[PDB]
């Protein structure tokens, strides 16, 4: 038994990282990663066939973070830019059922 964890929300707001601490691979098709900052929420939807393998991490970078896409461990959030430090951010992870399965709030 393990689970998908929101491992880190970049303090300089360029990326968000998830980790499958479980021994079993976990398909992410449909799963939704919601970035909330104040009154605005932006949703990142994982592709239909994306799988976060056991013990693997996946980092979602801002399209302007200057990082090049390196699937499957590093993806680029198309059209979403960095949010800069000092910004109270909240990340919600919803499974392929619309039901929450994790949450993390920076302070």
């Amino acid at each position: 038994t393990g689970n998908v964890c929101i491992e880190e929300i970049d303090v300089d707001g360029k990326f968000i990282r998830l980790k499958n601490t479980s021994e079993q691979d976990q398909p992410m098709g449909g799963w939704e990663m919601i970035r909330k900052i104040g009154d605005t929420s932006v949703s990142y939807k994982y592709t239909s066939r994306y799988v976060l393998k056991a013990g693997q991490t996946v980092t979602i970078w801002a399209a302007n973070a200057g990082v090049t896409a390196s699937p499957p461990t590093d993806l680029i959030w198309k059209n979403q830019n960095s949010w800069g430090t000092g910004e109270d951010v909240k990340v919600i992870l919803k499974n392929s059922q619309g039901e929450e399965v994790a949450q993390r709030s920076t302070v």
